[PDB]
């Protein structure tokens, strides 16, 4: 037999994913029908027959047969939930929908949720969401989309069209050919686009039925139930009044019953203990449930949402494992499975990698994985805060290559030890509390260190400079000779040979000032004083509003257009066409000779 789908809702911040789950849940609440729906804990069941009956006005374009007994869907949404939704190697998700706002197309997130998907390789749908949103729309309320879409003006079409392109483009763009739902033969070969309305109920009829027959022909041996003892997850760690601390957890294979010994991963090892108490929010018809109210229970069966009470669950972290034992010789080999899952994702090593430190197991696997992905090593990775040793381990790294010598801190404290060591160590500490900025932040910054260590090899020349004398500004006419300056293109550095607009030598830059400090650069538009050492007296050879331009040796340019091309500036490669200019009418031999090189 099989059990239900666990289904799980991603996409970025403020694209519908809490208004779509709860909207799910009151249409099948609605839709029932004679008895309530089972309630869990952090979780909503849709039962097979209460799809059925919402999938009826489809019966003739997309029938529906199921032989799921419901879909459970998980009620906190987004991406730590769906990293902390976790087993070995895997997601005990069975399903995604991935939500995207129809009106502002896929943002930062929804990148995020897709490598998410295929790093654990989860089946999804996308649900094109706030159609309603459509300037012109006019809606009907809970109709299937493909009834509501007909019932619109050709220019809301129009722009629903062209809003789904958006989505599929992004999609092909991504490796992951994707189509609007209706035009898909093979369910295999492209992901569904199913446009809906979290507030209006448009088109959750396809949502679902889409969701109900994608899991169930396709995931049938991932969703067979075998009797045996509980399999599930820990997702949160809270207090509960009367019962102490409780783990809200989901179960993804077999039973959990009261007084069942459990063992589950702790921040100091494998906790065993023994269930008192299996809590579900009680009945919604129940006239007691006006009050917020919660029901024991004997047992509960994969897939469930469950709240457990038992004794000394305080060390417990989200995202831990949490078996049923039926006998303390099975709770010792479950206590060998738990550490050996455990240690995969809390490791340390002597490796010349990043620090990773996060505050749960899912977001501490996700970051891991996001790293390997790119082929970043790993040095080590670990629960909470950065502590001295953390920064140290970075250190070491940091000596080998300090593009690797960082803390990733996801979502923890740094400790004031740690804040002083870096600052000692040269050690960067990152902190994030989305991955993909984590993720991207730290990229950003090694684009830019390599660029800086390129940057030194190019400042082993003298580069292209080109700058007017300021009317009004000779500080001094000579020896040095002291003038205000604009940088019309280019670079100056103290120590560059200057030379006329004929390329005749004038001396070398021996300082640049600004009004308040001594700089070792000006670049274009920069207003600075330059002192100039050697034989320049301004009014002789050079004037007010004349423009002078370094002295870039042959080699020099030959080097900086064969290795450094890309690096430099437009600005700084229009001046030195400007300075091969002025040496070819010179007649200068060594240019001559790199000019016919290139
Ligand atoms: N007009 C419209 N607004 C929506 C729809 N879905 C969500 N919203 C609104 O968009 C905002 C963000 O929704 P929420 O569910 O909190 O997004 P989440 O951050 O992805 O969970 C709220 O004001 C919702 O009422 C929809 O289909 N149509």
């Amino acid at each position: 037999r099989l059990r239900q789908p666990i289904v799980v809702v991603l996409g970025h911040v403020d694209h519908g994913k809490t208004t779509l789950l709860d909207k799910i849940r009151r249409t099948a609440v609605a839709a029932k029908e004679a008895g309530g729906i089972t309630q869990h804990i952090g979780a909503s069941i849709v039962p097979a027959d209460v799809i059925e009956k919402i999938a009826e006005p489809l019966k003739k374009v997309i029938p529906v047969k199921l032989v799921i007994p419901g879909l459970l869907f998980i009620d906190t949404p987004g991406h730590e939930l769906f990293s902390n939704l976790r087993r070995r190697g895997g997601s005990v998700a069975d399903f995604a929908i991935l939500v995207v706002d129809i009106m502002e197309g896929f943002k930062p997130q929804t990148y995020e949720a897709l490598e998410l998907l295929k790093e654990r390789r989860v089946p999804f749908l996308i649900a094109a969401n706030k159609i309603d949103r459509i300037p012109g729309w006019k809606p009907n309320p809970d109709a299937p989309f493909i009834e509501t879409i007909r019932r619109q003006d050709p220019k809301v079409r129009e722009i629903l069209e062209q809003r789904v392109y958006e989505i599929v483009g992004k999609m092909y763009e991504a490796g992951l050919p994707a189509e609007l739902f209706t035009r898909i033969k093979d369910f295999r070969r492209k992901i569904a686009i199913v446009p809906v309305s979290a507030r209006t109920g448009e088109g959750i009829p396809e949502l679902l039925a889409v969701l109900a027959g994608l899991t169930q022909t396709y995931l049938k041996e991932r969703l067979r139930y075998a009797e045996g003892p509980a399999k599930g997850v820990v997702l949160e760690v809270k207090e509960m009044q009367g019962f102490g601390t409780v783990v809200d957890a989901v179960i993804y294979d077999g039973v959990l019953k009261k007084e069942d010994i459990i063992v589950v991963g702790g921040r100091e090892g494998p906790i065993v203990t023994r269930v008192r108490a299996l809590l579900m929010p009680a009945p919604l018809q129940d006239i007691r449930s006006r009050e917020a109210r919660f029901v024991q229970v004997d047992r509960v069966y994969a897939a469930a949402g469950v709240r457990i009470a038992a004794p000394g669950l305080d060390d417990v972290i989200a995202g831990s494992p949490i078996y049923a034992a039926e006998s303390e010789e099975e709770a010792r080999k479950l206590m060998e499975a738990v550490q050996r899952e455990i240690e995969e994702l809390r490791f340390r090593t002597e490796n010349i990698g990043v620090v990773v430190k996060a505050d749960t197991l899912g977001t501490l696997e996700a970051l891991v994985e996001a790293l390997r992905r790119r082929g970043v090593p790993v040095r080590l990775a670990d629960i909470g805060p950065v502590s001295r040793s953390d920064v140290l381990d970075a250190a070491v790294t940091r000596k080998i290559d300090p593009y690797l010598g960082v803390v990733l801190a996801f979502n923890v404290k740094v400790l004031p030890e740690a804040e002083e060591e870096a600052s000692r160590a040269g050690v960067k500490i990152f902190r994030e509390s989305m991955i993909y900025k984590l993720i991207e932040d730290y990229e950003e910054w090694v684009k830019k260190e390599k660029e800086a260590e390129r940057l030194k090899a190019l400042n082993s020349l003298i580069r292209p400079g080109k700058f007017r004398i300021l009317p009004g500004y000779v500080f001094r006419r000579s020896d040095p000779a002291i003038v205000g300056v604009e940088v019309l293109g280019g670079v100056i550095r103290p120590g560059y040979p200057v030379m006329d607009s004929q390329g005749r030598e004038l001396g070398r830059i021996m300082a640049i000032k600004d009004r308040d400090r001594s700089l070792e650069e000006a670049r274009l538009g920069a207003a600075v004083a330059v002192s100039i050492q050697g034989r320049i007296l301004i009014g002789r050879h050079a004037n007010e509003g004349d423009i002078l331009y370094t002295n870039v040796p042959a080699q020099h340019a030959y080097k900086i257009l064969t290795e450094f091309k890309d690096l430099v500036s437009k600005d700084e490669l229009d001046v030195l066409r400007e300075i091969a200019e002025i040496k070819r009418r010179a007649a200068d031999h060594e240019y001559n000779k790199v000019l016919l090189r290139l």
